[PDB]
């Protein structure tokens, strides 16, 4: 596809992918590049670094404050008050000022902007965080945290209980707890009243409490999360923790009866001799329809229709895509049409994997379900490709260097045969070194590098009261933490459907 044919397609990640491929082959001239960010659906990361090597975008400072950005630290006292206040939005600018000028400006702004006064006079001390904490300036606290993570201080009960009301709190709490940073901040957050937090924040404050062996506090935080969380899957995770900590059989019972299929509800069902959840059976009789499952532009279009459709239109689309050839689209539509209440675990292009053993089949299918929902031309924001969502680098390494395939192109990852084949190959590499399917899952999403480093630590996937469940909450990247939980449920399910059951309790034992 030339840049001309692409310009005639709707903006989408598919079209971004293809523009990025031209850019990486140096086929975009400085003239082609003029109109080009109007042709880019998501102007972020690699495609933007690459376009900026050709046309280094100058903007953006706002026409209204242009004059304000002509001053420096040495001339800011000659700026009008509006300009003084705008420039003082940057803590780096504040840190750059000399101390006499911070004193002057602190007085100028006392009455009208005490927030600026506080930051100014704080940077006149050897510890700005300590000054801000003493004023209980909550906006200033978060501005300082975002300027530098290195500040760490004990916070009293009054202060920590004010932090949850600021939008910054959730990412702050998660980040320092998951990363095991800012120990004084962490310890201080034991005194947050569960009444003052909810959802993810409450959940992470329970994980925090467990790391200090404050099991009562933890229960209280987990219970608040269970009550406040929107998603049933997240409630179940919280209810599991309530059960593990205080051992109330009504918690486990409630969890065994969840409509969400996840590792926590699966596990609770197995502990209470409850039958395995019902898995829908999708068996369309029509073989084919018009739709090209190998056209990535067709997918991007129909996906947008599906996601924007009223209850009525979903039904017209359900009927149209009720074919074997478009089975992954059928399932995708049915998932949105039943408001995410039924369990779909399809097995498309099955011929390509039926000769592998059943455990490997289940892992492949588990990964595919999470990566793409089996959409052959799926493209991520990082331009990972096909059902098994291969990064192009790896796809080219395997296809050209290892398997010496004639005329290999990375777009071969859009072929099911190739996606499953490469997925098998890469899963052998990972499972050979890692063994557990949970660990394989982590390494598949976030690299074997990061997985090996996490498993090398003496406080991750070792023996303990609350292991391996606690470790699964402390996986340092949120995306990988979530990916692994989901892939593991998928694996259990597919093993079951393939008559190769395994007890999830055995999986958990093999994590220690
Ligand atoms: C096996 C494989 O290619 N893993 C990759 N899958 C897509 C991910 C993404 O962030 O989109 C990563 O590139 C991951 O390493």
């Amino acid at each position: 596809y030339s840049i001309e044919k692409l310009k005639k397609e709707e903006n989408s990640l598919a079209k971004d992918y293809y523009i990025y491929r031209l850019l990486e082959k140096n086929k975009i001239s400085k003239k082609d590049a003029q109109d080009l960010n109007s042709h880019i659906f998501r102007y972020i990361g690699k495609i933007k670094s690459e376009l900026e090597k050709i046309i280094p975008l100058k903007p953006y400072i706002n026409p209204k404050y242009a004059k304000c950005y002509t001053y420096t630290a040495n001339t800011i006292l000659d700026a009008n008050l509006t300009c003084q206040s705008v420039r003082l939005n940057s803590l780096v600018f504040i840190a750059s000022l000399n101390s006499k000028d911070r004193t002057t400006l602190a007085q100028t702004f006392k009455n009208q902007r005490p927030d600026l006064t506080n930051l100014l006079l704080a940077f006149n001390t050897s510890d700005p965080m300590s000054y801000i904490v003493q004023k209980e300036d909550i906006n200033g606290f978060f501005k300082l945290y975002n300027y530098s993570k290195k500040y760490d201080l004990d916070l009293n009960t009054s202060l920590v209980n004010k932090l949850p009301n600021h939008i910054g709190f959730k990412d702050f709490a998660q980040n320092i707890i998951i990363k095991k940073e800012n120990p004084k901040f962490r310890h201080s957050m034991l005194e947050i009243n569960p009444e003052n937090v909810s959802e993810d924040s409450a959940f992470y404050l329970g994980v925090n409490a467990l790391t200090y062996d404050k099991t009562e506090l933890a229960y209280d935080f987990f219970k608040k999360a269970a009550q406040s969380f929107k998603s049933q899957s997240n409630k179940d995770n919280a209810i599991f923790w309530m059960w593990l900590i205080k051992n109330n059989e009504e918690d486990l019972k409630t969890l065994s009866q969840s409509s969400s299929l996840n590792i926590y509800s699966l596990y609770a069902k197995e502990l209470t001799n409850t039958p395995f959840p019902k898995i829908e059976s999708l068996n369309p009789s029509k073989k084919k329809n018009n739709f090209n499952m190998q056209d990535p532009f067709a997918w991007q279009k129909i996906n947008k229709q599906i996601r924007d459709a009223n209850a009525s239109q979903l039904d017209v689309l359900a009927k149209e895509f009720d074919t074997q050839e478009t089975l992954p689209i059928y399932a995708y539509i049915l998932e949105r049409k039943n408001n995410f209440k039924k369990h779909y675990f399809i097995m498309p292009y099955y011929d390509n994997i039926k000769d592998y053993n059943k455990t490997r089949q289940a892992l492949i299918l588990a990964i595919a379900r999470q990566e793409s929902r089996f959409i052959p031309t799926a493209i991520s924001v990082s331009y990972a490709l096909g059902m098994m969502q291969f990064m192009p680098f790896l796809a080219n390494h395997i296809g050209e260097k290892e398997l010496k395939i004639p005329n290999f192109d990375q777009d071969f990852m859009f072929k099911p045969e190739i996606a499953y084949y490469f997925g098998n190959y890469h899963l052998n590499y990972l499972e050979s070194r890692l063994k557990s399917p949970l660990f394989v899952a982590y390494a598949y999403n976030g690299g074997i590098g990061f997985t090996n480093r996490m498993l090398a630590r003496n406080d991750m996937f070792k023996t303990g009261k609350f292991e391996p469940f606690l470790s699964m909450e402390l996986v340092p990247y949120q995306e990988s933490r979530i990916y692994g939980k989901k892939v593991l449920a998928n694996y259990i399910v597919y093993r079951h459907l393939l008559n190769d059951s395994i007890k999830i309790s055995d999986i958990f034992e093999n994590l220690i």
